[PDB]
């Protein structure tokens, strides 16, 4: 067995998981945050115990350090030296990653560089691995990014109908997000079927605060929802997600909103919140929708109208569809949305039992059903481990 | 009868006297008066029909030019000079046709506010040709046109995907303004819309110039380098342009994943129609767009294709493939019959 933590640093946060692999238990798991913010929280949970304390933490090297110290302070290791490998979230690998990387002065060059493409996320990722070279000099350390699944799409999947020069010359084009959920819940549902993951046209729908969509053929990503940056594709907890693009000069005309506003506007005021009036989080908006209201009611159909309408693209890009796959906060849990996303689909041999879809089994399709219906518990963290174990550990 | 159809641009001024019913041409801005049909470009939510031209009509569009400012004033104007104040008069709205779309049809997850206090929201456009062709197919076919599941794809200079089930729309890809959905000439269509906030910051772009970028430089001229035209791209791509090549894959790409969403939507497909300059008369882009369609029973026979035939599908294919040549100007005039001679 192998100890491997798992990393996601953010803004102002540290978000850690210890796992003994190849078997994937967890050892223990945790969260600091509003680091440099007055309220600073370290949360640390083993399967038998809860620490918490608010206590001042002034930047992420502060975080590390309490961390470590909490790790052998605990009794979990008994020393800094069992640790076998680091597995880093990285928001943005541009064209550059296919796939996770060993982390080196070259990989941490090239992830600052590609901060223009994800300038609130890279930077910080990146201070989490240099933090961590640091303070555990002799721990192998990979980076697993969440565009690198997606780099199999082809050009007329990721281009957008701009001057060329747009791509060319500024990097824009779609690339897609959520790579290592999908990759995790596809690879899943493929041992469970107990075929490979080659021989079957997959739609993986990620359904949490974040939501895409991803079609993957052959084993590989051929397209996927979220485009530019997270914010597009699907409708989400606070992002619209696509909505038509000649609205935002109209309202920079119309309103004076600044790119800044814009941003805030396509991000963090849209979604199930802008809709409902009610909150971004699904329970809270099914909750009001139950109670009458109206533009509750209608963010929830919407929702699934959007994702409806990506995963009918993604069958007609692949020609069928053998498996759908349900993850996330709320593919896992939300029976009521499972439904709605599946229904009158007898075009494709789709259809749901619904004793196994209210229990959220496995898979839910009805006994005659041509595709497979899967809900899926997704574990990026373990997905992160395993490439750590993958390119740190060969042996 | 004779029925004038007019097109007031706002420099210019088509027009197109018809014998109806049967709708022999007697065409213009000169080639070889019971009313007037009106094409309006924008009816908001106010219109769901063609209307009689009256007062309280044509103040209605005058005020709807709040959403169609650079259209809407003129074909107001064109239809207060006819000057010809003895010929009953219909306004035709390019929206009008898609006001049975149902809110998740166009809602857009934004705010409540943008459309419940501004009226931003899916309208959708060639409201016209998506009516007259899904009209002619079912007629062709002997059958309602509520017996079938259509998805009509209008492509030309503007391009336009439209689902139409129980006899009415029920989606369509032009949404606000005609600038978005598919990929066309000039006009990207739906893009990332986190792109344009990176472009406003990384370079400066205006409104003004956001719309410049989206609505005459991109589609197939923005990726191709080439041109706006679909022939010509094809041309480039024939003798080795990889980009004109590419334009023509993404073109085809777009129109692809629009007609699968409506397929899900509608549960099903019974007919294609391509219509449209490129459309009618693009062999290869029908080819493109129906190809690896057999989980529909979709096929498209060669034969056919090549020349363009009003059928083009297979014949073991379930789902029938027209190519209708569409004609607005035919149904703008059938629209003046129903409503002023009734
Ligand atoms: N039991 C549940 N039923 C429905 N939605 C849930 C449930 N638990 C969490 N969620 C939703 O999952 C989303 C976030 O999940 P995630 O970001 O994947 O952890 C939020 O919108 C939550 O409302």
């Amino acid at each position: 067995t192998y100890k491997i933590m798992a990393i996601n640093a953010g803004s102002s946060s540290l978000k850690f998981q210890l796992l003994n692999m190849p078997q994937g238990a967890l050892l223990c798991q945790g969260l600091i945050e509003r680091i440099g913010l007055p309220e600073a929280r370290f949360t640390l949970k083993t399967s038998a115990q809860k620490w918490q304390e608010t206590l001042p933490i002034a930047d992420h090297h502060e975080a590390v350090t309490l961390l470590l110290e909490a790790l052998t302070g605990r009794g979990i290791l008994s020393s800094l030296q069992e640790i076998d490998g680091v597995g880093h979230r990285v928001a943005h690998g541009g064209e550059r990653f296919k796939d996770a990387a060993l982390v080196c002065d070259d990989t941490l060059r090239e992830i600052e560089r590609l901060a223009e493409l994800a300038p609130l996320h890279n930077p910080v990722n990146a201070l989490g691995i240099r933090l961590f070279r640091q303070l555990l000099p002799a721990v192998p350390a990979v980076a697993v990014f969440d565009t690198a699944f997606h780099q199999t799409l082809a050009p007329e999947a990721w281009l957008y109908p701009l001057p060329w020069r747009y791509y060319a010359e500024l990097g824009i084009r779609r690339y897609g997000f959520h790579g290592t959920s999908h990759h995790y819940v596809s690879s899943a549902l493929a041992e469970k079927l107990g075929v490979p993951l080659s021989a079957l046209r997959v739609v993986s729908c990620h359904l949490g605060n974040g939501c895409s969509v991803c079609a993957i053929k052959g084993g590989q990503s051929v397209n996927t929802s979220m485009g530019f940056t997270p914010q597009s594709g699907v409708m989400m907890g606070t992002r619209s997600g696509d909505i038509d693009p000649s609205i935002l000069p109209w309202l920079v005309e119309k309103e004076g909103k600044s790119a800044q506003q814009l941003s805030q506007l396509l991000n963090n005021e849209s979604g199930l919140l802008g809709v409902s009036g009610v909150s971004s989080d699904y329970r809270d908006v099914e909750q009001a929708a139950d109670a009458g209201n109206e533009r509750a009611a209608l963010a929830l159909s919407l929702f699934a109208e959007r994702i409806r309408a990506t995963i009918g693209s993604y069958i007609m890009q692949m020609g069928g569809l053998d498996a759908l796959i349900f993850t996330g906060g709320i593919g896992e849990n939300s029976a009521r949305a499972r439904a709605a996303i599946c229904r009158n689909l007898h075009f494709l041999g789709l259809a749901l039992d619904d004793e196994k879809n209210q229990r959220s089994a496995t898979f839910i399709q009805a006994d005659n059903a041509l595709v497979k219906v899967a809900v899926i518990n997704t574990n990026e963290e373990l997905m992160i481990a395993r490439d750590v174990m993958r390119l740190a550990l060969p042996q």
